[PDB]
């Protein structure tokens, strides 16, 4: 029950007590591990009174231990304070030192996030004293201006108002703050992101004038106080892209590929202490292998591995000749270059995964554990030549946290 | 209750009912996942009673005369009959032929772990009930190993030793694999050959095997027979099938001086069925060329070729962002798939091997109603997402019959001298 990892490259064996203050659950059972599903039930997302004030307290807890004020006057007077809060307004508001705390430490908790090791690092910008979707727009360009920083990326995050009764919620509608837009064809081919033809739609449907391009930045959908969403183009003078070439093929600029320097999830919910946080965009920058294996390389997105292993003239009569493999790593290979090239912050899967075997070093050391999420750490390509592939972890929930919320078209009463 | 999986590249959802048949335990609970735990102790087998075996026969019978539409006949009132008798008289019980086959067969059907499921159906079940002798294993296992290598058209094969009794009279092959090359830690630290070999070498030279002390020696056979002391047995040379490693370009590749054998052949794991422990099964298929190019020869604790072929390539190697292990790892797997094809020597690539694990899932779903699968091991360990199993979600859970981890023997074994 105080459980052993070990790492079967190095031998190292960690000891992990970290998940002992477990508090969700996983979903998996004695009987059954779901382990490789995407999205149940309990990494998604009103609260009662009931419920609130344990939720707050424990989350009090470990802020005033984190502080070294464990069992304080003022340690219990903000308890007391707390809970005679909650008992009148059936809410509270944190302060600004515990929605920091709250944010880095939901960052802290991300079980699937490789990039961890910077996690106390995190900007955090309060937006609670937003009120309107021009607002959020103003936030969201500050954001995205203070963590592009002319390439030299920082992570930050922006925390509009928290939930309230449902009914006003602030949501940013898209999944990234940037992302490329997706159009069926006539033709029945996806022309731009086929993973966001949905929304590219939505935009369409709300009033957008789509180039119909194939990287067409999507405005902004942004929803204050349970009101309808407006459009926002992002000034494109913020929005850092890299255009793809190779550092030996020099046809590969014919491609025309580029991307965005900047990810920035804007669809997911912060939980701190009970409260709901359901507009809380947060942005660091990329590892290569998001844009160059998935982006680029899945089948259900840009899917170019075709078309470059063609102008590589490889043998793509029979799988074994791996030439999807041999494209695979040269589209990598021309990512890393292209940022590296425009001084744009990335890192590659060898080194972000050699940073977390460090981080979960440190993790273990100083905080008893770390939860990680193996299906998600170990990179998409080279898998076993990275150090996490041989890491054992131990995936369990801890908050303050990061969830997956219904997207919002599905619930908006419009 | 029902459970839903999806492929997120496809959309295609299933819908598994075969969990509720699941016995064993995952090791996980509701708060926490040891989804990537190696080897969690509900995986391995360290003693068993007349206690709890008749429910564990009763079960497999069930299962076993269901399968042959013979569920609730006399033959099978009749063979519950018999096998309840046979235990409260004896203790245990034995296995007919035909259960024997369909409880190695199913094994390997539930191997949630086993990426070349599709195969299971197919396999060659030896029965070596009747052995005794650590002659009688290796005889056995000799004509295994003929028998599956078939000259390069490799067909998969186990071969089933006694079951264990009072655990005092165990048979075991000492061997993790078979085929396996040695390691030996030299003076200086570094290791010649195999180190992930390099532990059971060292037991096989305590036990009098002459080392050649190359990079690539097939190990001698540690067979332990009825409990007694194991014995050493040098596998016939003209049956044990190598492949040199050249790469269709790269002329010096052939240089490195590399080789592999062709028979992948595991022979430490427990197989359980219908509560008897069969301890020595060793069993065979053919390569999934990833096992060989990423993991055998890239691996940093095992060949860790990277470097050199690397440096033969003239990579980039000052910065890991050139991703000169990529490309190298590229090559190398190349190198093996293009070196047992051109040998003619049973091999699948990882993008065929898992496109074919998909069809499996899903014809499993339709016809079994489920198909556990540790998405942990079957993502291949190169290449993830762009093999359609990275996109697949999967339900992990335990069935019996099944294979199962159990301790090396040289930690329990009670020496007679
Ligand atoms: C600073 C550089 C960062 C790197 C290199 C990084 C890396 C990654 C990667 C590769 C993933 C898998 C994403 C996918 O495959 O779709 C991921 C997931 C995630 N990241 Fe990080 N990340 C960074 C910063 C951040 C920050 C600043 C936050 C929050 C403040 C964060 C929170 C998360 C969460 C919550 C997930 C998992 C979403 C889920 O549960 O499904 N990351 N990260
Ligand atoms: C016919 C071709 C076969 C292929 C291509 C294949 C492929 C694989 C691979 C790649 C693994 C992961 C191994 C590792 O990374 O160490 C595996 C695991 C496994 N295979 Fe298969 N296999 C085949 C045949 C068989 C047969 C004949 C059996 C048993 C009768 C079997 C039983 C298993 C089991 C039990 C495991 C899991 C080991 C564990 O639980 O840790 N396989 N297979
Ligand atoms: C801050 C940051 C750093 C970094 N390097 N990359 C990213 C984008 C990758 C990424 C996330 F991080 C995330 F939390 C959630 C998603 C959506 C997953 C949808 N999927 C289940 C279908 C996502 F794509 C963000
Ligand atoms: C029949 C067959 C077909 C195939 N393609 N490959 C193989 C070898 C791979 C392999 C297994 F299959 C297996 F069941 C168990 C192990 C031991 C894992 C040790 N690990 C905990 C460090 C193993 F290495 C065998
Ligand atoms: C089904 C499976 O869980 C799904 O494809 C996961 C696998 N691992 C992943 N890992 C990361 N980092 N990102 C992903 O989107 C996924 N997808
Ligand atoms: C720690 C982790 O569970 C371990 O390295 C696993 C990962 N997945 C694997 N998958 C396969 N096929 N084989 C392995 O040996 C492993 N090792
Ligand atoms: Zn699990």
């Amino acid at each position: 029950r105080f459980l052993k990892v070990k790492n079967w490259e190095t031998d190292v064996v960690l000891t992990d007590t970290l998940h002992l203050k477990s508090t969700l659950e996983t979903g998996c059972t004695e009987h059954i591990c779901m382990g490789s599903i995407m999205l149940p039930s309990q990494h998604t997302r009103v609260r009662t009174k009931d419920q609130l004030f344990p939720l707050a307290k424990e989350f009090l807890d470990q802020y005033y231990s984190s502080i070294k004020r464990f069992g304080s006057k003022a340690h219990m007077d903000r308890l007391e304070e707390v809970n005679k809060e909650i008992e009148s307004t059936s809410t509270y508001q944190l302060k600004d030192t515990e929605l920091i705390y709250g944010a880095k430490h939901a960052w802290r908790n991300a079980s699937r996030c490789v990039g961890r090791i910077q996690w106390s690092k995190l900007q955090v910008f309060d937006a609670r004293d937003c009120t309107t979707a021009h607002g959020m727009f103003n936030y969201i360009c500050n954001h995205v201006k203070y963590a592009t920083n002319k390439g030299n990326l920082r992570s930050a995050i922006t925390i509009f108002p928290q939930r309230t009764d449902g009914k006003h919620d602030f949501r940013v509608w898209n999944s990234q703050l940037i992302r490329y837009a997706g159009y069926k064809q006539p033709d029945g081919s996806t022309l731009g992101d086929p993973a966001n033809v949905q929304f590219t739609e939505i935009c369409i449907q709300q009033g957008w004038k789509a180039p119909r391009g194939r990287f067409d930045v999507l405005p902004l959908l942004l929803q204050a106080n349970g009101n309808d969403p407006e459009l926002f183009q992002i000034p494109p003078e913020l929005v850092l892209e890299v255009p793809i070439r190779h550092p030996k093929f020099d046809w590969f600029k014919d491609l025309g590929l580029k991307w965005y320097g900047l990810p920035a999830v804007s669809n997911m919910l912060l939980e701190i202490g009970g409260l709901e946080f359901s507009a809380c965009p947060f942005s660091g920058w990329y590892m290569g292998t998001e844009i160059g294996v998935r982006d680029y390389c899945d089948n259900s997105r840009y899917n170019i591995l075709e078309e470059v292993a063609k102008k590589m003239d490889l043998d793509m009569r029979k799988t074994s000749s791996l030439w999807k493999d041999q494209a695979l790593v040269e589209i990598n290979i021309a990512v890393l270059y292209s940022f590296q090239s425009d001084k744009v912050t990335i890192v590659d899967h060898h080194s972000a995964t050699e940073s977390f075997i460090k981080h979960m070093e440190n993790e273990y050391r100083c905080r008893g554990g770390c939860p990680a999420d193996w299906v998600w750490i170990v990179p998409p390509m080279s898998g076993s030549i990275t150090p996490v592939f041989h890491q054992e972890m131990l995936n369990y929930r801890l908050t303050p946290s990061f969830e997956y919320q219904p997207d919002p078209w599905n619930t908006h009463v419009w």
